[PDB]
RNA sequence: GAAGGGCCGCGAGCCCCAGCGCCUGGAGGAAGGAGAAGUCGUAACAAGGUAUCCGUAGGUGAACCUGCGGAUGGAUCCCU
C-alpha cells in the first residue's frame, strides 16, 4: 500500500540495560551450573 | 668557773593552707548479664516474599524505614 516505488521498511537499533535482578527475573539470564558458569559463549 | 640570759646553726611537734593518691554514702537516671516459658509484632537465613551488607543523614512502639555514593561476601564469570 505504499506509493513510492522502490522504498525500503525503517530498522530500529536500541541498546537494552538491564540490572542483574530485572534480568534473571525476566529470563534474559539463567542461573546456572557450577561447571557451565564458566562458559562465555553467546 | 655553775645556774641563768642574747643571737645564729641543727631540727621535733603542732597549726594553717594548698597538691597527690586510694576507699566510700546518695534521691534520681541509664546500661549489662542470668532465671525466666509474660505481652507485641516478624527484621534475617530460600529472590525469606521490597536481594543482603558498608559509610553517612533524617524519621518511626519495637524490630526497622527512607535518601546519596559504594561492594558481591549476588539472585549474573555468557552477545553491534
Ligand atoms: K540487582
Ligand atoms: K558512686
Ligand atoms: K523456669
Ligand atoms: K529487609
Ligand atoms: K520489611
Ligand atoms: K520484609
Ligand atoms: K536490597
Ligand atoms: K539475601
Ligand atoms: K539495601
Ligand atoms: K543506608
Ligand atoms: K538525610
Ligand atoms: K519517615
Ligand atoms: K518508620
Ligand atoms: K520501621
Ligand atoms: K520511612
Ligand atoms: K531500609
Ligand atoms: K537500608
Ligand atoms: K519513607
Ligand atoms: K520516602
Ligand atoms: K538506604
Ligand atoms: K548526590
Ligand atoms: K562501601
Ligand atoms: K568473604
Ligand atoms: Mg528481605
Ligand atoms: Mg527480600
Amino acid at each position: 500500500a505504499c506509493v513510492i516505488q522502490g522504498f525500503a521498511i525503517p530498522k530500529l537499533y536500541n541498546k537494552v540495560q538491564y540490572c542483574v535482578s530485572c534480568s534473571i527475573h525476566n529470563h534474559i539470564v539463567r542461573v546456572r551450573s557450577r561447571e557451565d558458569r564458566k562458559i562465555r559463549t553467546p
